[PDB]
């Protein structure tokens, strides 16, 4: 059972666009948690490379927040109701957070970031599958661009770790 | 017992700058919750004036996130450890959130925003008191600018409601 | 019989891309009329909110004219011939115009704008159906972005009226 | 009987500023038709020089639309009611349109453009005469700048045709 | 006896360009008072719409101060001596000021602004009459642009009040 | 009896922040008069150096008007009511104005400017004393920046006169 | 046997995304050759129109190099290995090059450019077919935008030659 | 016999717009000579104030060259033929030039500049008279703006000399 | 006897840097005449291509005027005295001017421009020879950049004529 | 005996603001030496990370030079006389310099930078103490911002070294 | 036999500027290959530092392509014919390429880049020698700037490797 | 014995580019001292003209610091080791500094600045001689541009003093 299959089953468990609204709302929660995690790296990182990795985190954060704006506004537009409290984000996100600590290595931060973007790219694939199923071309394009951007991020972060993208 | 006295007692309940670190960390949690609340207004608002109030929320959000950056980075700099998970923000913030609903009136959203900024200005006053007490001039200036900005926001939001600032 | 079905039947009534050229040309006529209608609101509106709604009309107008440029140029590119006289626009558009009057209320102008964008989003859906049918991926993307943009406009205009998007 | 005399008689045929309002409204209709004609050249032109003449048409179009904004807004301001439907523009304009065809030569397009600007400069002269007559200095300045700009356009378009301005 | 006739008689009551210098100097005083009045609206306004009307006042203020610069510098240039103390502005202006109060309604502020611009447009008409009389083409153009701008402001402010321009 | 002592006694002669509101309001009046005086130099100056001193006056004017905005808005925010008529500014300001004359020397204009900024720096010192007394940290910072800026201006204007700052 | 069928057979002749990687790599080689060909026109062209066609070549070159960046980076991201030597580009490209000569006419250069973009649009169609087949939505969007852009270029270059797009 | 009367007689000495074309052509010659004279000041000046007067000359030069562009292009547009050789400029200009010398004082350069702008303002007045006479509103506006600009320059240059404008 | 030899003999015919000052001064005169000639093309040109060649002339003019600034200022700097009257430019320039006429063909204008730049490049070569001879490295670099720029202009203008550079 | 106590004793060893002037002058000398030291790192560094650390040094240098400008100008303004020769900077600075060598490691350069900023932050604390003592609010704010900025720099440089700020 | 001597012998092996044209053409081929090699590093690099070295490659690439433009255009201008096919670049370049592989270390990529720039700086020295020999000052300046830029690149890349420039 | 001969003898007193490295290093020391001297003028100047001469000093300072960057980086690049401590600059510079005093006249400051730039231009001439001798074309160009810039500065500063350049 792949991650994509697990996400799909979970999103669609509980109108003609109910699954699309559900996957968008899952993305509201996951993007909010992902942003928090990236912010934690920005704050807690120590080690050689800090001076270029620290501002890189701010760029990733801005990009995640732009995804959140587009996802939430698309959800409102198609007749849904986005999660909009920190407790909802935390409860419904499939991403876990841990207490910040300065003793995490640069390598650990980079590994966690890759796990986050791998998760997001899988969520977006489920988004693609659902929007094709329900015939929402606009939301399909949103998930396409978000997946493409995530995959590029994985390539570059993996390269910094000395690895290939391994999608 | 004033709000300022209540915040002070709560912040200092549990080095030479322990109270300053605690009030900065309280601000990390409160700013993160305040941003979430403002975002909720941006998404859920309906009614005449939406077309200027909606982008106003994005400006307030950007300003709150800039406060968060400065507060968290100041806390790291003076030897502290900022809250950095959504669960920590939600648990330690003194601001409550409610589930988003489209049936809240414009007037209700404006009233909630004023309550949020009144709370923040009081927190910043406690920040002023603590930093004077512990002799942290840099952090005192941070809380001064944040309080001044909050008070200006209260004046303008109150004026939109047809009221005076009533600090 | 839905609006989408009615538009489709009308567009395809009278090469391998004849239906795509026809729906693009329908959009040339409808966008030209829509721009005229928006301009009428810009000129004739009176009432509280004028000072933000008036420039909003100029933004909508610019956006409609940008759609017209892209639609007409795509039509030329794929071997068609765009309508290019005011009489052709008026005759072939499915949007009606009325003589300007200063006695229309702000609420009436907002209602008319929503009707216009609802119509356009339906036309774009027909555009999606036709381009999928004829295998024109480039023109399909054009109609996707135009529909997404129209749906966002409907959400925001509806919110100003105190309503949900009701797509 | 000159073109200027013919335009004057026609404009004034059917308050202290009735003739000024009529000539401004004639300009609303003529500018809307002129813009349509210029757009037709932008779309249908084929032949050597396309790559600089095509963007030139977009510049002329922007300039005509700016004239329309200023004329319509001046008309509203002085107590009039601008034409605001495509049928009104087409019916009241003294400029004729023809169905677009790709078989028109570059030379034919340039000749038509010169005829359009010659017509507009004559309309503006009537505008000058009427506003002097009725003592509207503000509207007189508007027609002065519009005539000056039209005359410059005629010089440059004529030069491209190998001719003098021949005003 | 019209407002224009009253202003003319008053301006010319007490070289070849004495009347032109007098009307320019009247404008120095009136623009300085008008700016003060607009600033009062910026500060004292309360009520729905504040968030767009408040910055609108800053735009009007900047525009009035730009008129003042051009009028005063033109007066110096043609051999005059502009009023240059607050007491002179207050004494010679035909605009009255009242003590600021927060209890004025938005509608009252908009009504006062329209009265101010109506007065200014009449002053500028007298400026036109005087400069035509004395053959000062440069100063005539200054008053023409100022009148045109004032008339546009009246249209837009009147529209916000739900009214026509009623020049 | 120093100028600072005289200003303090006068400001506080006639809630927990009454003295702060009074000194801010004194600054509203003085800044409005100072701006008028600077404008007079801009207009009436003749002599070598005009071509750099004339635009310098516009820079000083812009800076004084920015102080006025910040002072007036701070006063509104903390629950006060700023002077907002030319008669109030003139009556309550401690700065005197004189009728403009072209026969004042460059040296006289520079001397007057230095007197104005010396006065303002003393007013700001009283502002510092009062805000420390009443515990208004935000308003204290406003007066600090204004005093610092005034003192810099005095240094530079004094240097142009061939003198030291002599604060 | 169409050009599209020939390209497909050739690309797929020698994981779940092998055909997508192959068509992207074909595009690496073809874009590198296309850029070289365009550069040759920039350098060797002589004749009337040079002064606008010469900079047009630099715009086309920049656009081709931007396609190359996006194609190569997408190929790396999805687990491939882009051609990255001039010998590989030359060997695997289906575009032929000829030695530069100043004796080629403007018309010959324009004809060659159209052949190049026709070839590229066909390659992109194969890219569309392959990515639909293998379910790569991100790469499908890349080929869609590239095809749309190529088709627009063909329209404009054809128009300069006095011809229709003839896709 | 005033300078204006002398210029008029000279310009009109040797169609319905012959006098307008003649005065525009006189301005071509005079502006070309004026620019040369200003350039001479830029190069040859020595003395205190050089560091601000030297760049001032470049600003005046740019402004004179912009007048030349507008005058020459207006002349072409209305059916004339501008002087276009240095010998024609020198022969027909009413401004004399002298060999450059470093021994001219700053005061001498400023005096010469004022004479040049006084001459130009008189030429522009003749331009006003002629264009009113021949009914060329567009060219009348050109001369109005040029005269206004010249008069402002005279005020500022005179002020630098310690004098009033003395138009 | 080459053009370079003829220019050298003429420049040096009538301190340690006398020849350098003479060749710079020759360039003052020639650049002033060249600018006049280019301006004549800008004004008098008629024929296909006008719309791109006309603004090209303004670019060439700006570039020639920038050369003039650098040459004249270098001449002043090294102890010389630049020509600074139109009569001096005309008398000492080796470039001839002819009365403007609208009947010159585009081809004739392009041929004349090439002759002008060929002349200038030869003058600059003499400048190179003289500055090498007299050991002025700074002035040598000035002539190097000017020659390089002239040679580029010749290539591009020649290409527009359908020719090679033929330096 | 802390570093702060040692700096204070040394600064105050040899009017009402003598200690403030002395500590500002100490900062003139120390900032000039600090800038020199940072420049040495910019030039002499070798090792992995050079390509981001090298430009980082230019940013630090610009920031130090901006501190120097503000400190020196504040000192002049309050009646002092800044050190203004390299010998004075070197003699009075408490920072030592060493001859540049390419054999210093990246880690050594980072350690030295941290020592420099630690020293500066202590100097600024003494500046805070002295300005509080002498009642100079303006200079106190200058030292506050400088200390805050230094402390931020220490956090970031320490993080690059893999360490906490350890203020 | 030095690299410079070997390049010279090879370039000049097979008019008055034949050697200059040959060395420029050698540079066309070498710059095209160098750009390809740099692009390969951009694509294939993996390892710590990727996130700053990857964009560094794009900067180097842009700079190499700017050299190519200037070299090729200079060659055309002086009467030559630049290589303009990928096969010509590959055949005539003295730089070898290897198939891209992800297994090359960061250190290997940096070493290869240094070899490339060392080669280019030697080629440019030959360019200097040849242009001095043939008296082409313009082309000599081109090679001077290119060599200087290459030498700077070698210093910075060497520093990243922990080495001195070792030219 | 000229200044140039004295500088040469001194620089070369104590590889194939030893003299070039020595003269560059002399320039490191002299530019650092020159910047200090210019900064002293910026701070200590009093007298008429301060308001334009003070910012002029900041422009000169920026330009000197840009020379220092280019000289030091060139020295590193060609295998040298730049002076990098204030004591080295002071010891090896041939420019003397004096204690700052407010009693120096504007004329004295201008005279000192001219002496500094005269010295620098002579140093640069020695730089030219040495780099020609050792065959360093890149460093020769650096000294050429620096000398040219210095000579321009001398012309302009001398003109402000009422003098010719007297190089």
């Amino acid at each position: 059972n792949t991650l994509v299959e697990n996400i799909y089953a979970s999103v669609t468990h509980n109108s003609k666009n109910e699954k699309t609204k559900a996957v968008l709302n899952q993305a509201v929660a996951d993007l909010s948690v992902a942003a928090s995690i990236v912010h934690q790296v920005h704050w807690y990182m120590r080690g050689p490379g800090f001076l270029y990795l620290h501002p890189k985190m701010d760029e990733l954060l801005d990009s995640l927040n732009a995804n959140l704006d587009e996802v939430s506004e698309r959800l409102i537009t198609i007749g849904g109701a986005p999660y909009s409290t920190l407790a909802e984000f935390s409860k419904h996100s499939k991403l876990d957070e841990a207490k910040g600590t300065y003793d995490k290595t640069v390598a650990q931060h980079l590994a966690r970031l890759v796990e986050v973007y791998l998760y997001l790219s899988s969520l977006y694939q489920v988004g693609l599958d659902i929007t094709d199923e329900e015939g929402d071309a606009g939301t399909n394009d949103l998930f396409t661009a978000a997946k493409t951007e995530a995959e590029k991020t994985i390539w570059m972060l993996q390269a910094e770790r000395g690895q290939g993208p391994a999608l």
